[PDB]
């Protein structure tokens, strides 16, 4: 579903070399998120085929694309606009006016969306609430798919993605939701957190996290992959926490 340009270019929400990511309208009837691209920053191929597994992938819990611009100028990505930006810039403003039920109620969201992407195989290779958006009323979904603070050992050391290695994180994006966007392991050195973690340090459980929510995010933080608890069972732990404490 290619796009040609019937995009409103409004503001500019966010860059880095890979494109800068516009707020923006299709044919008014639409508030999208458009992320251009740059020059020599991706393949023309490497997008490509980036965007169609992209267009491949689709659960409520994950943001939506509305098509492509390779009608030329910066090609882009039309996403749908997420009303309320990424969620570690949702728990900071707006922190101690959330209720651990909506706290858990967000992890819940990433939990579905990264349990759909597990059984299609897909990692993220970078599952932090900075690559999560707010939107439709708390309604969590996790973008910015298809940092070694949020990383797993195994990928520390050798670079060994997987699904557990998102669990792994999704474990850090739990303790910045229940901390409400507090920085892990802030007063520390990449060279010195893989330090702490690897002696069986793990990130304290913040005041908002019940025990109960604590004991996951330590399933989550295990050191070894088959030792952690795939997201479909993630799910469930954290469905049936949920219900009570």
């Amino acid at each position: 579903v290619i796009d040609p340009s019937e995009l409103t270019f409004v503001q500019e929400i966010g860059s880095g070399q890979f494109g800068l990511v516009h707020l923006g309208y299709w044919l008014n009837k639409d508030k999208v998120a458009i992320k251009t691209i740059r020059e020599g920053a991706m393949s023309e191929e490497d997008f490509i085929e980036e965007a169609e597994v992209m267009m491949k992938l689709s659960h409520p819990k994950l943001v939506q694309l509305y098509g492509v611009c390779l009608e030329q100028a910066p090609i882009c990505l039309v996403f749908e606009f997420m009303e309320h930006g990424c969620l570690s810039d949702y728990l900071r403003t707006q922190r101690g006016l959330f209720a651990a039920e909506t706290l858990l109620g967000m992890c819940l969201d990433v939990c579905e969306g990264m349990a759909y992407l597990e059984e299609a195989c897909v990692i993220h290779r970078d599952l932090a609430a900075r690559n999560c958006l707010v939107g439709e009323n708390q309604v969590i979904k996790v973008s910015d798919f298809g940092p070694v603070k949020w990383a797993s050992p195994e990928v520390f050391s050798f670079s060994r993605y997987s699904s557990k290695s998102d669990v792994w994180s999704f474990g850090v994006l739990m303790w910045e939701v229940f901390s409400e966007g507090k920085i892990p392991y802030e007063n520390r050195s990449n060279s010195e957190v893989v330090e702490d973690i690897s002696t069986g340090f793990r990130l304290y459980k913040p005041r908002l996290a019940s025990t109960h929510v604590y004991q996951i995010m330590n399933h989550c933080w295990k050191e070894r992959p088959e030792d952690r608890p795939a997201f479909s069972r993630l799910l469930r732990q954290l469905a049936e926490i949920a219900e009570s404490g």
